[PDB]
């Protein structure tokens, strides 16, 4: 498979999840969150050695609300995105639905609240390899691909502008 190879070389380096739990499922949600946060960090710590370190997350307490930054360079301006998403109830085998509330309403594939639009790929992609995909693999094949084709078009169609902090 053609698709099977190019998830591989994506993720192949993301250290893989075990666990069957949600947020009801007490001391082995705990352990998933374990099993999150340490594919979570992995990822980072690759992105960073790559010259793609190109997101933060924090959680809340419980795991179940998470929020950060993403980044995205496009002609070497970096442009930053607020995102969040919940975790649901039926996790791991149901996906998260991430957000960016700056840019609701802003384009088309993105749904009435800022919730980012998808392919009918990632899915079905994340259902066939439940419960081994976590966060760090949400935002490779999910976020990560959106970007690269949403945000250069906003660009171009001068939706977003970008302003330098110094």
């Amino acid at each position: 498979s053609m698709a099977d190879e190019a998830t591989r070389r994506v993720v192949s380096e993301i250290p893989v999840l075990k666990t069957n739990a949600g947020p009801r499922d007490r001391e082995l949600w705990v352990q998933r969150l374990k099993e999150e946060y340490q594919s979570l960090i992995r990822y980072v710590e690759n992105n960073k050695n790559a010259d793609n370190d190109w997101f933060r997350l924090e959680s809340n307490k419980e795991g179940t609300r998470w929020f950060g930054k993403c980044w995205y360079i496009h002609d070497l301006l970096k442009y930053e995105f607020d995102i969040e998403f919940d975790i649901p109830i039926t996790y791991p085998t149901t996906a998260p639905e991430i957000a960016v509330p700056e840019l609701d309403g802003k384009l088309a594939k993105m749904y009435r609240g800022g919730k980012i639009c998808l392919t009918d790929h990632f899915k079905p992609l994340w259902a066939r390899n439940v419960p081994k995909f976590g966060l760090a693999h949400l935002m490779a094949l999910g976020l990560g691909p959106w970007l690269a084709v949403e945000i250069p078009d906003l660009i171009q169609k001068g939706v977003i502008h970008h302003k330098e902090k110094c």
